[PDB]
Order: C-alpha cells, then sequence, then structure tokens
C-alpha cells in the first residue's frame, strides 16, 4: 500500500492522473521523483525548470556540481540526485528531444532507468517541450518499465486523451 491518491490503474504496474507533478510530490514526499532532464542538467523549462523552481534553485545547484565533476548525461541515461523539498532522491532521466533531432528509439532505454526503482512519480518522457507523442510516450512506458510508475500529467485534455486512446 503506498500514497498515490487518484491515479487511475493502466495495468498491472503503471497508474496516471491529471496533476501538476510538483504539487504531487509536494504532497507525497516520494522515495523517487522523476525529472525530465538534458543532458547538461540545466533545468531551465517544461518539468525541469517547474521542479527546479519549486526547490528555490537548489536542485540547479546541485546539478551543476555534478557535471563540473562527472560531465554531461547520455541521452538514454540518467542519474540520481537529491529530491531536495519534492523528494527522497530526484533521478534525472535524459529523453530524446525531438526538436534537437534526437532518435526516438532512445525513449525505450530512457525508460529502462525507472526498472532500477521500485515505485517512481514520473512525468512522460520526451512529453512536453521536448517535442514526442505523449502517446507514443505512454505506449512506451507500459511496454518497458516493469516497477511501479505513478504519472503526473499537467494537461486535462491531455490526460483524458491518453486515456481514451489507451490500448
Ligand atoms: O511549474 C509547475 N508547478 C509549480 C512550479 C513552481 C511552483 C509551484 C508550482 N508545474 C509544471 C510546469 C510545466 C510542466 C510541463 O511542462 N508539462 C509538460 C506538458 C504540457 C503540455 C503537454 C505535454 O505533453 C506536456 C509534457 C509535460 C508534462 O505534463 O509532464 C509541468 C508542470
Amino acid at each position: 500500500v503506498n500514497s498515490f491518491s487518484g491515479y487511475l490503474k493502466l495495468t498491472d504496474n503503471v497508474y496516471i492522473k491529471n496533476a501538476d507533478i510538483v504539487e504531487e510530490a509536494k504532497k507525497v514526499k516520494p522515495t523517487v521523483v522523476v525529472n525530465a532532464a538534458n543532458v547538461y542538467l540545466k533545468h531551465g523549462g517544461g518539468v525541469a525548470g517547474a521542479l527546479n523552481k519549486a526547490t528555490n534553485n537548489a536542485m540547479q545547484v546541485e546539478s551543476d556540481d555534478y557535471i563540473a565533476t562527472n560531465g554531461p548525461l547520455k541521452v538514454g541515461g540518467s542519474c540520481v540526485l537529491s529530491g531536495h523539498n519534492l523528494a527522497k532522491h530526484c533521478l534525472h532521466v535524459v529523453g530524446p528531444n525531438v526538436n534537437k533531432g534526437e532518435d526516438i528509439q532512445l525513449l525505450k532505454s530512457a525508460y529502462e532507468n525507472f526498472n532500477q526503482h521500485e515505485v517512481l512519480l514520473a512525468p512522460l518522457l520526451s512529453a512536453g517541450i521536448f517535442g514526442a507523442d505523449p502517446i507514443h510516450s505512454l505506449r512506451v512506458c507500459v511496454d518497458t518499465v516493469r516497477t511501479n510508475v505513478y504519472l503526473a500529467v499537467f494537461d486535462k485534455n491531455l490526460y483524458d486523451k491518453l486515456v481514451s486512446s489507451f490500448l
């Protein structure tokens, strides 16, 4: 039993809710919140900018030290950093950014990072300003992630479409 409320169950392990991931993180304080990161961990917009803002820029400060030590992530890769005031941990996952021409097949590799964590609060990878089709992203999520994932979808119109079109 966990503390996530109001989710629709899509499969054995995938749940979805129309919610602001920042507000959901602030209320649940999950073990892991997933960030829609880029390889530089520059949290300027989209989910990343919102999560970083909610940490009063502490996420960005920690991220800049991580990059200075380790260099950029790979597209499809991830790193575990602090969750600050939002979660125990933040899993920064780099989905491909279609608006940069990155290979959409890397989306499956990106979702594979979720399997290293038993339970996660997460956005749809590569959705929003990353330019992928969120319906495709949801399909890859369901077909790749085997651990328990609670997806927060900010846009109500998109949430309903995602639900209504889900196979
Ligand atoms: O800024 C906050 N919250 C907040 C921050 C500071 C203080 C208080 C509250 N939230 C927030 C901001 C942006 C996003 C976001 O870009 N969504 C994306 C979106 C939008 C439309 C269609 C989409 O396919 C997607 C993908 C992504 C998502 O829905 O996952 C999501 C959440």
